[PDB]
């Protein structure tokens, strides 16, 4: 007729076979089941995540290999350092023999110094990828995972002749002396005067009292220094040695004083710095100040009430609350004469703001120089607790040591002491010239020389009863070398543990990569059998459909031969 | 298809086998099980500490050998010192014989001094590695351990001819007697008054004035002692050393003196004395005097004439002349009015008249005590002929020297010296105590000790600038030699004990080194059988993995043929 419905079904069934055949061909050529999101959207997403993880795990295997390389290089350098240290130890054992002369000791010291220089050279020159692995106490992070944060830390340490405790190590240095027995010439050089009654030279030693700066340097944790005497001008400049800063409760009183510190803390351009204003209304009314002034609560311009409470909206006839508003209100309290136990602990500093009648108060932090400057025209007092004893010292506005209280002094050895002065009387033997101590006013002090002993001249030029001195490595040299060897061995042990951990990590990464590859294969990879079977079926249907369509184009020919 | 999970597993197993193969290869080539801290961290550290100990112990063996060498050298020197001491002892035993003369004692002392010098030379020259082992009392420290403080002390002593107590050892006089340095106490004891201005000490040595009797005891031949004031009353006594007596001009101015002179010359019973009488005209008559003092002229009675002539012709009533008449005739002349001089020789003494004065002058002898008694009440003087001063020494009537005249003084040694007193100032070194000489008195004095020299207190207690003093033979020399031998034997015994201790220490060091080497071998050395087994297993696994990997890469290709 004019319509060929059968040809239309033939065409539709044919066009289905083209689609099936094309899908089979694409899957066969590409080797992938999921060639598009059409095939499997969820499968494609899971497969892409698996692909990203697999690529990251392979790159993490490479990174772990790099970490292995770093550890191997560092341990190789440390092995040479250990060999040099062991040779130095053998030379030191040789040097302790008494048969060696000074020339022998110097010849041994030549090689010892050469090996120490070699240790330093290995430290400064060993490098992996431009990283001095033996120069810094740092932590190298090796990414052994496909996601952020998965890493292994190699704890690198600085190993030179100085950090090992071998700086200035020697065996040829001078060992002990004889102290050059003192005579009357040493006595008159030291300042001793002779009493004509007995002829025994008396030496009076007077020490210098510690300055306020000296004691401020000698302050310990928690030590309290009061600065001021008049009215309430005394300031409790308690020293927080945890930070090296002297905290103190500062107090302001005037309107401009409330105007300043409110402006000092502020967000520069577009930040939202936040200070904890804590009033006894029932909670800490913390604000959200933005830019210059413009104090706000919950993102809306704030308003102070009669009682000082913070709210984000007040009556129409009221300007917005600024930082100065709340902060001077803290200065002036609340409800007029009410105490208003209040505070403005703004991100740190606790602006308590007094809270009796008016005024400010806040635990500000000054420095040692600040307290020294403050205590320059007023009296100061130091309380040295921490040790049960109090040892309270005082200083006038002039700055001299107070007669009252404990008078601390500094000796000629640079050590603080309470022995301000002491007299020692020596007698000079007219026959041999020997000088022997006789009397000591400091009867129980640490500076007393035992009576009757010969006095010698120390290497530092001071009179003493000791007869020897120092100058070489008198500290046990083999013990120091053993300590250095122990440090090197500890670092080597840490590196070996890290190497084992990296080996385990590489094994785990390999296994996980293989397993995830199998999992992704089960989703994305095509099958030879299934796709070739689909191809063959689609081809057979294609041929059948073409034959059927060719036949169907012939029936209306007969029909219209009957209707024509 | 696209994934080859079987090939991935094959690759992982292949890599593991290759890593095991590499470890086995490295252990085989190195010969050590612990080639890194990866293998055994604690084992590596323990092996390193054991290596340090073993190296220290080998070096300690070397040091102990050095100590053995030092002890052997010192004992070898002491053997020669002992041989010299024994030869000296044998010579001393020889010297004690009473038949030895002074020459033989000097001959023995020559060899004794040579052997003492040899002992000193051995002491000063014996040296090990620049260490004089026989010169100081010290303690040599030999390091016999791998750590600090492990050491053995060789107690070395100073052995010379002085420390053995043989300084100034003699069998003849000789003698050394080391002097003692003078000090301030010596200056005070001597009598030196300290100069409080200059700090020096000034002593004044004074000599007593010469006494008359002491100087008559020092009288020489031909010298004169004049006693009396005035030329007409002085008596001159000329000394004779051969007779030891003083001869003088004795005068007889009275008849009593003539009678006493006759009485002195009176011979005993049966004795006669011959003499001669010279007349004024020169005639000489020979006479003999009998026991009664009565004169016999040629065996006949002698008579004195009116002119004093002696003849045997008898005058009527003339009395026979006695001995006394001759002196009267010679002195007072004949009849008291004859001024003719006469001479009479008798008793070996010649008596002559003054010619114008009645008296006899003759030569008479006297003793020193006679001169002293004569001068005990009248001024005296002594003329020195050969001596320090050939001048007159005057004495008052009281026997004291005249101030206005030459003064002679007797020194501290009983000898004559014109230096009455002398002076010397000493400086005192305030530091050392050494007493040096800065100045003396008049430089003419030979007693002036040397300038700028150390003064010494001699064995006599004197102050002299001379080291040593003349000593005597050694007392109990064999005991001193035995004591020196005992000291040498004691030091040799100490050295032998230290040698035995060093031998034991060396044995212990070798044993401990062997044991620690065995322990370190157990910890560190590689068992070669195990490592070869691991190598073979890894190689077989590598081949199997390569075959399996080839098959795994082969398996997917069936898809191509089965695709069609």
């Amino acid at each position: 007729i004019n319509t060929n419905i059968t040809s239309l079904i033939a065409q539709k069934n044919l066009s289905s076979s083209q689609s099936a055949l094309t899908t089979a061909m694409e899957r066969l050529s590409s080797g992938m089941r999921i060639n598009s999101a059409k095939d499997d959207a969820a499968g494609q997403a899971i497969a892409n995540r698996m692909s990203s993880q697999i690529t990251g795990l392979t790159q993490a295997q490479r990174n772990a290999n790099d970490g292995i390389s770093v550890a191997q290089t560092t341990e190789g350098a440390l092995d040479q350092i250990n060999d040099n240290l062991q040779r130095i130890r053998e030379l030191t054992v040789q040097a302790q023999n008494g048969t060696n002369s000074s020339e022998d000791l110097t010849s041994i010291q030549n090689e010892i110094a050469q090996r120490l220089d070699e240790i330093d050279r290995i430290s400064q020159e060993t490098e992996f990828n431009g990283v001095k692995v033996l120069s810094k106490d740092t932590n190298l992070n090796i990414q052994v995972g496909a996601n952020d944060g998965q890493s292994i830390g190699i704890s690198l340490k600085q190993i030179n002749a100085k950090t090992l405790g071998l700086d200035g190590f020697n065996v040829d240095g001078s060992g002990a002396t004889q102290n050059s027995t003192a005579t009357v010439t040493s006595l008159e050089g030291a300042g001793a005067v002779k009493n004509s009654t007995t002829g025994n030279y008396v030496l009076t030693t007077t020490f210098d009292e510690a300055s306020l700066e000296r004691m401020l340097g000698e302050m310990k944790d928690g030590d309290v220094v009061t600065v001021g005497s008049g009215a309430s001008t005394a300031v409790e400049y308690t020293f927080n040695t945890a930070s090296g800063s002297f905290t103190y409760t500062a107090n302001a009183t005037n309107a401009a004083a409330y105007g300043d510190l409110a402006d000092e803390l502020i967000p520069p351009t577009g930040s939202s710095i936040t200070g904890t204003y804590e009033f006894a209304d029932g909670n800490v009314a913390t604000f959200a100040v933005d830019a210059s002034g413009k104090l706000t609560l919950d993102g809306q311009a704030a308003y102070v009430t009669a009682t000082g409470e913070l709210t984000n909206n007040a009556t129409s006839g009221a300007t917005q609350a600024t930082l100065e508003d709340l902060f001077a209100t803290v200065g002036a309290g609340a409800a007029g004469t009410d105490t208003s136990a209040r505070s403005l602990t703004v991100g740190g500093v606790t602006y308590t703001g007094a809270g009796t009648t008016a005024g400010l108060s806040y635990t500000d932090t000054a420095t040692s120089s600040d307290v020294l400057a403050a205590s320059a025209s007023t009296v100061a007092s130091i309380e040295m607790h921490n040790g049960i004893t109090s040892a309270t010292i005082d200083f006038d506005n002039t700055g001299a040591q107070s007669s009252t209280g404990t008078q601390v002094y500094v000796d000629e050895d640079g050590q603080l002491t309470t022995v301000g002065s002491y007299t020692t009387t020596f007698a000079v033997n007219a026959d041999t010239g020997e000088v022997t101590v006789v009397d000591n006013s400091d009867t129980a002090g640490d500076y007393a020389l035992e009576e009757g002993a010969t006095v010698y001249v120390g290497s530092n030029g001071r009179l003493t009863t000791s007869t020897t001195s120092k100058g070489d490595v008198t500290e046990d040299p083999l013990a120091a070398l053993d300590a250095a060897l122990a440090s090197v061995d500890a670092l080597r042990s840490d590196l070996g543990a890290i190497q084992n951990r990296f080996d385990s990590a590489i094994n785990n990464l390999s296994t996980t990569t293989t397993n995830l590859s199998a999992a992704r294969s089960r989703i994305e990879d095509a099958d030879y059998a299934v796709e070739v079977a689909n191809m063959t079926k689609a081809q057979i249907l294609q041929q059948a459909g073409t034959s059927v369509l060719a036949q169907a184009n012939q029936v209306p020919q007969s029909v219209l031969s009957l209707l024509g």
